[PDB]
């Protein structure tokens, strides 16, 4: 929409959101880990399947950095959108028949509206800068749901770990790559 947006506003708070929703699932991963897995002999397992993996992403900095600006930001868009569904259905799923982590589903509930609220600045952001980009549509799919609704104790655990990390992992690629962008179009640029 509107109400007096510049661009220096829309990164401005852009940047606040993101690095938010990025240490509140630090916090939610963390929190759930300690509280769901110190007790247990469940298997860490690193950086695992990924649903936003599939799309084209700088897993560097120089990477990002020569990235064409358009694609860079229509890609934060589609990662955005890509947690919407498991943002739902972990919201969903705690919320529902599912008992106590009243505390985790408090953070759920966050961290599912500051995404939207996220996303709505970002297709701001990408009007503003590259109106011609055309309507993104493309998003990354999610197939979590049957691993977080299993009846087997370290199964549906580990599906919920794996998820949090992602998100974990997710948030803090945006963020870099918001930071990297605001200080880029804002701040001290190469002429």
């Amino acid at each position: 929409m509107r109400s007096q947006v510049t661009l220096r506003d829309l990164f401005d708070r852009a940047v606040v959101l993101s690095h938010y929703i990025h240490n509140l699932s630090s916090e939610m991963f963390s929190e759930f880990d300690k509280r769901y897995t110190h007790g247990r002999g469940f298997i860490t397992k690193a950086i695992n399947s990924c649903h936003t993996s599939s799309l084209a992403t700088p897993e560097d900095k120089e990477q990002a950095q020569q990235m064409n600006q358009k694609d860079f930001l229509s890609l934060i868009v589609s990662i955005l959108r890509s947690w919407n569904e498991p943002l739902y259905h972990l919201v969903t799923e705690v919320r529902g028949m599912q008992e106590a982590p009243e505390a985790i589903l408090s953070k759920a509930v966050e961290i599912e509206e500051q995404t939207k609220r996220l996303l709505e600045r970002m297709e701001l952001i990408v009007s503003q800068v590259h109106p011609e980009t055309k309507e993104n549509e493309i998003y990354p799919v999610w197939s979590g749901l049957p691993s977080l609704q299993m009846a087997d104790e370290e199964s549906r655990l580990s599906a919920y770990y794996n998820l949090l990390h992602c998100l974990r992992r997710d948030s803090h690629k945006i963020d870099n790559y918001l930071k990297l962008l605001k200080c880029r179009i804002i701040h001290n640029n190469n002429c």
